[PDB]
């Protein structure tokens, strides 16, 4: 039961979801019930690090941002021991396979300089910079497959599923509240597997 709807926040204290604050506004599932309720991805992060990142890829990754940040349903999967991250550290979520699918598709046509988004930038100036010696690349020449990319990319924070929307056992990473959060189903059906 603890480890249903609960937020780990930047103080890495355990505490309740709430209404979303002014800086996640665009985080629209999560209005009613987030933790994100500033250390925010939403712009703390360099997406353009190797030129521009194409609208398409940028999407999934204000998605996965405000999955990270708001989401009150990833308790089953958060290393409590672990408070080296901006917030949660997360391990091997069941990402639903077609979000990391198209999440891979449409970031073709965008480039990157490594595998593992979560060390190793350059952060001198401030923002995250490739550092010297990291070759910028296409995207997928880091991530050739989604599984490399769902599963590398935060270093093991995903682990993709073999399970589909819909289907009660994966995380998806956006939704319509109007129906409902559908994670709230998996969290809970992981808390109890465990
Ligand atoms: C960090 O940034 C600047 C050049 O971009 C430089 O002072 C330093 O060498 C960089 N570190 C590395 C190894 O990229
Ligand atoms: C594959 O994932 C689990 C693990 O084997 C299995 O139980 C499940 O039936 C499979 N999922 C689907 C529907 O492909
Ligand atoms: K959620």
């Amino acid at each position: 039961t603890e480890l249903l709807n609960v937020c780990m926040n930047a103080k890495h204290h355990k505490e309740k979801p709430g209404p979303e604050d002014k800086l996640h506004e665009q985080c629209r599932p999560w209005r009613k019930n987030a933790c994100c309720s500033d250390v925010s991805y939403l712009y703390r992060f360099n997406w353009n690090h190797c030129g521009e990142m194409a609208p398409a890829c940028k999407r999934h990754f204000i998605q996965d941002t405000c999955l990270y940040e708001c989401s009150p349903n990833l308790g089953p999967w958060i290393q409590q021991v672990d408070q080296s991250w901006r917030k949660e550290r997360v391990l091997n979520v069941p990402l639903c396979k077609e979000d990391c699918e198209q999440w891979w598709e449409d970031c073709r046509t965008s480039y990157t300089c490594k595998s593992n988004w979560h060390k190793g930038w350059n952060w001198t100036s401030g923002f995250n910079k490739c550092a010297v010696g990291a070759a910028c690349q296409p995207f997928h020449f880091y991530f050739p497959t989604p599984t490399v990319l769902c599963n590398e990319i935060w270093t093991h924070s995903y682990k993709v599923s073999n399970y589909s929307r819909g289907s009660g056992r994966c995380i998806q990473m956006w939704f319509d509240p109007a129906q409902g959060n559908p994670n709230e189903e998996v969290a809970r059906f992981y808390a109890a597997a465990m």
